[PDB]
């Protein structure tokens, strides 16, 4: 049932469900967005994005996708808007990249789809634990950039210069002096729904804030991102695309967005 196709199972995956006790509620994506079906919400205190201190210290690949640390050992890259439940500091962030260039990002606005995304992940510093906050519907707060292809992105070659070194999943690579400010967009607008899956278990922890201004790249960018395997080395190849879960009815998805 609602369930043509999912990534896990192909017609969708029953045992989670069966495994996961919680599915006794209403959630599987993170977000789905319609025009109609988003309520603006008021020019409240903007989300203050202090990352100029952020310090990146590796990347790893993971089969599903590939993560680069940062350190928040102190308020290196630190986010935090007005109302909120905490201060989300930058521990890592991954991309997305569909296999054909009109999917891949997810978080699908009416009719809106993108071939590529970047996913920051914020987690909530005043419990002072990751899992902590993983048990909290407020507990984690993510980025989410959509990437148009067309003009360059200068920022961004940082990323798929090292994205050949970390081609299989396994292996690792240093990923120091790293820089998130060449990854701003023009316009800072954003979605803020609370997500469901986002996370290891089946539960809503994390908020998405998903900007309404794609970042422009280049085909020979996102093209690179389509050269990493799921698979480890010296195994069989297959190519670290889509990696995403079909949108959800409103059987628990409304949109709020929180800007001027
Ligand atoms: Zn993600």
């Amino acid at each position: 049932m609602s369930h043509h196709w999912g990534y896990g199972k192909h017609n969708g995956p029953e045992h989670w469900h069966k495994d996961f006790p919680i599915a006794k509620g209403e959630r599987q994506s993170p977000v789905d967005i319609d025009t109609h079906t988003a309520k603006y919400d008021p020019s409240l205190k903007p989300l203050s994005v202090s990352y100029d201190q952020a310090t990146s210290l590796r990347i790893l690949n993971n089969g599903h996708a590939f993560n680069v640390e940062f350190d928040d050992s102190q308020d290196k890259a630190v986010l935090k808007g007005g109302p909120l439940d905490g201060t989300y500091r930058l521990i890592q962030f991954h991309f997305h990249w569909g296999s054909l260039d009109g999917q891949g990002s997810e978080h699908t606005v009416d009719k809106k789809k993108y071939a590529a995304e970047l996913h920051l992940v914020h987690w909530n510093t005043k419990y002072g634990d990751f899992g902590k906050a993983v048990q909290q519907p407020d507990g984690l707060a993510v980025l989410g950039i959509f990437l148009k292809v067309g003009s360059a992105k200068p920022g961004l070659q940082k990323v798929v210069d090292v994205l050949d070194s970390i081609k299989t999943k396994g292996k690792s690579a240093d990923f120091t002096n790293f820089d998130p400010r060449g990854l701003l967009p023009e316009s800072l607008d954003y979605w803020t729904y609370p997500g469901s899956l986002t996370t290891p278990p089946l539960l809503e922890c994390v908020t998405w804030i998903v900007l309404k201004e794609p970042i422009s790249v280049s085909s020979e960018q996102v093209l690179k991102f389509r050269k990493l395997n799921f698979n480890g080395e010296g195994e069989p190849e297959e190519l670290m695309v889509d990696n995403w879960r079909p949108a959800q009815p409103l059987k628990n998805r409304q949109i709020k967005a929180s800007f001027k």
